[PDB]
């Protein structure tokens, strides 16, 4: 049958299994409380979606978020321990709560603007890439990978969730579309660089500065890249710049493990088609001590056809309700 609920003001209405509700992040992740799950003995985070069925777009967003989190089942990706509503029917259904592991910190919190050891960077980047492989295998592109979106606990176990512009692929900065999954690989390279050196790779002051700093490291586009640019305004502007050569990453990241440097060379290539994939990165010798080709799992096909659909509020709501009811908690 149905769990007993209680009501509290932080008027959250949750099952009794969740105790010690305490607001976290204040606003950054929405309305989220840390809590203790008495059923599992785990510290959890409970998110109450805001106004989930106020509008078609709210409704579609609610459905999108629930679908995604229900699909993501991987050690290095945030997924769902639980989903619940106080509603006992569809006509009653107005609130949606998601539950996941309370990791307790994000990457910023672990680095502290300091140098990590090479071994530690291997472990952290390995986890990010393991998680990314899974995500990309579901035909998902993250698009905003950054330290604040990488959750970590005290044992630096890491899960991918979900300052601002510093990790973004340059094609994203320039509103390219046709985006490759390797946009996320660019983001990994920027993160890795920072963990090794203790400094932001491209700390741009604004958008244009950010692209200037990128180009100074990885050079101006070669002919092979320029032949794939269909916008003549973009093409013509690029060529009018002073040519710069790629910097030698070996001089830039001096002291670094040469295999770390080699991996950075392969991630931080301007041409997204020439960037290493997550699967390929995991097989790179940098991660010899953690790589296991038989425990780098991939995802079930992920049907995102709903994105192209224009439905009514009550349709998105009923579909969301269906997903709440069909949820099966992880073993
Ligand atoms: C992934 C979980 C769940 N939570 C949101 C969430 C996502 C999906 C879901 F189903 C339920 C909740 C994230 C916002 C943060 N989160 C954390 O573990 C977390 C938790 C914290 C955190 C705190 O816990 C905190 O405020 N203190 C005082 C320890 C401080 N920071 C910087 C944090 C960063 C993260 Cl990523
Ligand atoms: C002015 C700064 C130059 C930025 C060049 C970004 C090149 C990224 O690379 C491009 O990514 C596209 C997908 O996003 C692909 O369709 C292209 O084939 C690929 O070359």
């Amino acid at each position: 049958e149905r769990p007993t609920f209680y009501r509290q003001e932080l008027i959250w209405e949750v099952p009794e299994r969740y105790q010690n509700l305490s607001p976290v992040g204040s606003g950054a992740y929405g309305s989220v409380c840390a809590a203790f799950d008495t059923k599992t003995g785990l510290r959890v985070a409970v998110k109450k979606l805001s106004r989930p069925f106020q509008s078609i777009i709210h409704a579609k967003r609610t459905y999108r978020e629930l679908r995604l989190l229900k699909h993501m089942k991987h050690e290095n990706v945030i997924g769902l321990l639980d989903v619940f509503t106080p509603a006992r029917s569809l006509e009653e259904f107005n609130d949606v709560y998601l539950v996941t592991h309370l990791m307790g910190a994000d990457l910023n919190n672990i680095v502290k603007c300091q140098k990590l050891t090479d071994d530690h960077v291997q472990f952290l980047i390995y986890q990010i890439l393991r998680g990314l492989k899974y995500i990309h295998s579901a035909d998902i592109i993250h698009r905003d990978l950054k330290p604040s979106n990488l959750a970590v606990n005290e044992d630096c176990e890491l899960k991918i969730l979900d300052a601002t512009r510093w990790y973004r692929a340059p094609e994203i900065m320039l509103n390219w579309m046709h985006y490759n999954q390797t946009v996320d690989i660019w983001s990994v390279g920027c993160i890795m660089a920072e963990l090794l050196t203790g400094r932001t790779l491209f700390p741009g002051t604004d958008h244009i500065d950010q692209l200037k700093l990128i180009l100074r490291l990885v050079g101006t586009p070669g002919a092979e890249l320029l032949k794939k640019i269909s916008s003549e305004s973009a093409r013509n502007y690029i060529q009018s710049l002073t040519q710069m050569p790629k910097m030698n990453f070996a001089n830039v990241f001096i002291g670094a493990n040469p295999l770390a440097v080699d991996l950075l060379e392969k991630m931080l290539v301007l041409d997204s088609d020439k960037r290493i994939t997550a699967a390929q990165a995991l097989a790179h010798a940098y991660f010899a001590q953690y790589h296991d080709p038989d425990d780098e799992p991939v995802a079930d096909p992920y049907d995102q056809s709903f994105e192209s659909r224009d439905l009514l509020i009550d349709e998105w709501k009923s579909l969301t309700y269906d997903e709440v009811i069909s949820f099966v908690p992880p073993p």
